[PDB]
């Protein structure tokens, strides 16, 4: 469990992320591929995708990276309070999408890769261990109900 302090850390570089979630989206699907380059597989539609250059003017990643970044914004502004939330994503990523822990915890550290690059003024170490913190917290929740869905996760 997170204070009060931890969670405004993570709000107020979630608030910087919020003057253009786009390309944030954008620059985390791109770590997130270049590293771990198994995750673009998952991705139906956009799987076919080769270079940054490609995956940077793909209109429909961007829309997806906006949608993707938008939940997770409004789990983060749950305070840990984000059982409701949690359904729907947890039943279509274990059932539809397939998406293992290992694979949550890659896009987690893309995240924060992302964040530490361009938000150094809201993302010290301090804020840094907070969004780590939500974000583990998450993963454990996620983690509990693909349990309860039948995936092993
Ligand atoms: C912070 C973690 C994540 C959040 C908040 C998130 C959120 C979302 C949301 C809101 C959608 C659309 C609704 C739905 O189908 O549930 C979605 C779709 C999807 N997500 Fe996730 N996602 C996350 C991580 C991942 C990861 C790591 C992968 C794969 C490695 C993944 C694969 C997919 C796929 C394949 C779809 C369908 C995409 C499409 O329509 O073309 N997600 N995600």
């Amino acid at each position: 469990v997170l204070s009060e302090g931890e969670w405004q850390l993570v709000l107020h570089v979630w608030a910087k992320v919020e003057a253009d979630v786009a390309g944030h989206g954008q620059d985390i699907y791109i770590r997130l591929f270049k590293s771990h380059p198994e995750t673009l597989e998952k991705f139906d539609r956009f799987k076919h995708l080769k270079t940054e250059a490609e995956m940077k003017a793909s209109e429909d990643l961007k829309k997806q990276g906006v949608r993707v970044l938008t939940a997770l914004g409004a789990i983060l502004k749950k305070k840990g309070h984000h059982e409701a939330e949690l359904k729907p994503l947890a039943q279509s990523h274990a059932t539809k999408h397939k998406i293992p822990i290992k694979y949550l915890e890659f896009i987690s550290e893309a995240i924060i890769h992302v964040l530490h690059s361009r938000h150094p003024g809201n993302f010290g170490a301090d804020a840094q261990g907070a969004m780590n913190k939500a974000l583990e917290l998450f993963r454990k929740d996620i983690a509990a109900k693909y349990k309860e869905l039948g995936y092993q996760g």
